Parts: structure tokens; C-alpha cells; sequence
């Protein structure tokens, strides 16, 4: 192998790629090549001067705080996350519009976004009284989380990759990821999609010209919805990476319903493996979220989503085609 990995990591631009067998030929370490690949790409080593060891220990502890047994939020959704987020980044409608900076803090963000997922909703960690809906107060709990997790394990040994970033680049930065993270929680999710909506529309009313985006809170609000829909491109992807994503978003989704169905709670939606239909499920995803999101963003970078957007609709005809009677 490993000459077989270079190879899939040359699609690393490519909307696409095998992410799955990246994971297997990398003996579970898809984040951290994705991401080291990605950050030698776009020279964010030299730029940042960030030494190339300390980055891989960064990455490789990073990696072993997600969960190989949780079946969708680990370490290969990560590096989906990162990797759809470099592409989106990379879409010729941004072309220079995001410094480095921020180009750094969007990826980093998708890197450490669901690190130490547990695999069960902030409605489960609520309802069960856990220690970290307590320390959270029911609020964004896990993206909290997983934002303190991130930026502690910098603090282990030789992992502090902003090391050489000045004091205002690090405090930006630091505002950045925090604010992208928790953009991550999709009790967000409307009022975000809203004010992307109104950001297109007032766009297609001033100007038939490039992107101007001149203030903190409209920039922050694009990377935000960015790594949002990355978080959110699964059924935009080839077929084939999707119907596994499902799969994986399933077992976790049931088995957080069998732990709820003992102990009498409300079994929480689309989690009932004796009461679900897997692809009505996906109808609605996609009618109800995925859809709403990408033809606005879609619209924001048109037509460079114009593809995605085709395969999303395509994939929406493949499971409500497969819908049981
Ligand atoms: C003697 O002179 C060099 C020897 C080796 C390398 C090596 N470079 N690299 C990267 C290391 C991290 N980078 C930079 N980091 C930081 N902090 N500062 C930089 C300043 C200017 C350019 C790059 C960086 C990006 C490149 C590898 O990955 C090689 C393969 C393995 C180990 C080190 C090698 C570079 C040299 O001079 C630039
Ligand atoms: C591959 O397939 C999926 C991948 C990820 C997710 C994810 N789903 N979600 C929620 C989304 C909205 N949900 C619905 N709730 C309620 N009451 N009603 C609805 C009606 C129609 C559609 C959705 C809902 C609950 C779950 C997360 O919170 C995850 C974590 C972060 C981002 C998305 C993840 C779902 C997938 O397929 C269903
Ligand atoms: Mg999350
Ligand atoms: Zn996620």
C-alpha cells in the first residue's frame, strides 16, 4: 500500500473523494493525512510557521480523541468535514476573498468540530442529567465540548501548531473557530440559513459584480455556513459515499433509540429501528435541510455548486424511489 494512498490523496481538491478507503489505507488515520495534505497544499506550514512535527503529534492526538466506535461521528466524518470544507474553500466565486487566517481557522474549525463525540444527541446528554450538559447548561453542549477539547489538546507535548502565530493572530483566530464550531449545532441551523438567504438576496440586488464581504459578522456568517454545509454535504456526495454515510448516521441514530426505548423516554426522531423508514428519512432530510441550505449557497457561489446541487437532487430521487410501501 501507502503508494496507493498518495495516489487517492492526489483527489484531495476533488469534491468526491474515497474517503472511506483513504481511512483503511492510512490504518485509521484519514485526518491526519487529509489534513497534513491539505495544509502542505495550501503552505499553511510556511505560513504560520508551523514545524511539521509538531502538526502530525497535533493531528495524530486530535485523531485519538475521536471514537472508533461511535459509527458516524469519528474520525473519517472529520476528515469528510475538512476535506469538503478545502474544496468549498477553494471554489473559484471566494477566489481571494478569505485571508489566510481565516483560511486556517476554517479548517482547523472542520478538524476539531465533533472531537470526543459520544455518539448521542444534546438531547440525550440533557435528558440523562450527564456531567457534561451540567458543566454546558443544555446549551450547545457537545459543540462546547468539542471546542474545549480542540484547543486543550494544543497543550499536550510539542502539539502547539499556533506556537508561532502573534498574540492578535491567535485571539482571531481563537474567535474564529469558536464561532464556526458552535455555528456546527443544528438548533442553529434556521436563523443561519436565514441570514445566508438574506445576504444572497441582497447581493443579487446590489451587485452583478464579485463577492464584498467588508465586516467581521457578514465574513464569519459565510464561514459559518460553509463548514455548516460541509458538515451537511453527505447526500451531495457520489452515491456510493452517501448510501454508506447513511448507513453509519443509522446505527448510531438506533442505537441511541435503544438506549432511550429502556429507560421510557421519548424515542427521538428517526431513532426507532422498529418504527423508521432509513429513506423517508433521508426524503425529509434532504427536503427539509440539505436542500434549503445548498440551493442557497448554491446561489451565493453560482454556478460553482451548479454539479453538487444535480447530485443532491438525484440522490434525493434514489431514496424516494426506494421508499417501502
Ligand atoms: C534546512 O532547511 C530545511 C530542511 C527541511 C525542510 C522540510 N520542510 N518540510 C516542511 C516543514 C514545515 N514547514 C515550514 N515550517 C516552518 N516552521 N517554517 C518554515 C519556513 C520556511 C519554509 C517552510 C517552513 C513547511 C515545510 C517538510 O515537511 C520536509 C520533510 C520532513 C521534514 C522537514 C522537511 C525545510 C527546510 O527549509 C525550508
Ligand atoms: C447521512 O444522513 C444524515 C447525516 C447527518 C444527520 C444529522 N442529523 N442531525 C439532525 C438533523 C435534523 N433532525 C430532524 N429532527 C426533527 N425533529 N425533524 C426532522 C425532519 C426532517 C429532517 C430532519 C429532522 C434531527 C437530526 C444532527 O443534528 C446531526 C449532527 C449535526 C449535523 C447533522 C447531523 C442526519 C442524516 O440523515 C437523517
Ligand atoms: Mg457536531
Ligand atoms: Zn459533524
Amino acid at each position: 500500500q501507502e503508494d496507493v494512498l498518495a495516489k487517492e490523496l492526489e483527489d484531495v481538491n476533488k469534491w468526491g473523494l474515497h474517503v472511506f478507503r483513504i481511512a483503511e489505507l492510512s490504518g485509521n488515520r484519514p485526518l491526519t493525512v487529509i489534513m497534513h495534505t491539505i495544509f502542505q497544499e495550501r503552505d499553511l506550514l510556511k505560513t504560520f510557521k508551523i514545524p511539521v512535527d509538531t502538526l502530525i503529534t497535533y493531528l495524530m492526538t486530535l485523531e485519538d480523541h475521536y471514537h472508533a466506535d461511535v459509527a458516524y461521528h469519528n474520525n473519517i466524518h472529520a476528515a469528510d468535514v475538512v476535506q469538503s470544507t478545502h474544496v468549498l474553500l477553494s471554489t473559484p466565486a471566494l477566489e481571494a476573498v478569505f485571508t489566510d487566517l481565516e483560511i486556517l481557522a476554517a479548517i482547523f474549525a472542520s478538524a476539531i468540530h465533533d472531537v470526543d463525540h459520544p455518539g448521542v444527541s444534546n438531547q440525550f446528554l440533557i435528558n440523562t442529567n450527564s456531567e457534561l450538559a451540567l458543566m454546558y447548561n443544555d446549551s450547545s453542549v457537545l459543540e462546547n465540548h468539542h471546542l474545549a477539547v480542540g484547543f486543550k489538546l494544543l497543550q499536550e507535548e510539542n502539539c502547539d501548531i499556533f506556537q508561532n502565530l502573534t498574540k492578535k493572530q491567535r485571539q482571531s483566530l481563537r474567535k474564529m473557530v469558536i464561532d464556526i464550531v458552535l455555528a456546527t449545532d443544528m438548533s442553529k441551523h434556521m436563523n443561519l440559513l436565514a441570514d445566508l438567504k438574506t445576504m444572497v438576496e441582497t447581493k443579487k440586488v446590489t451587485s452583478s459584480g464579485v463577492l464584498l464581504l467588508d465586516n467581521y459578522s457578514d465574513r464569519i456568517q459565510v464561514l459559518q455556513n460553509m463548514v455548516h454545509c460541509a458538515d451537511l454535504s453527505n447526500p451531495t456526495k457520489p452515491l456510493q459515499l452517501y448510501r454508506q454515510w447513511t448507513d453509519r448516521i443509522m446505527e448510531e441514530f438506533f442505537r441511541q433509540g435503544d438506549r432511550e426505548r429502556e429507560r421510557g423516554m421519548e424515542i427521538s426522531p428517526m431513532c426507532d429501528k422498529h418504527n423508521a423508514s432509513v429513506e423517508k428519512s433521508q426524503v425529509g432530510f434532504i427536503d427539509y435541510i440539505v436542500h434549503p441550505l445548498w440551493e442557497t449557497w448554491a446561489d451565493l457561489v453560482h454556478p460553482d455548486a451548479q454539479d453538487i446541487l444535480d447530485t443532491l437532487e438525484d440522490n434525493r430521487e434514489w431514496y424516494q424511489s426506494t421508499i417501502p410501501q
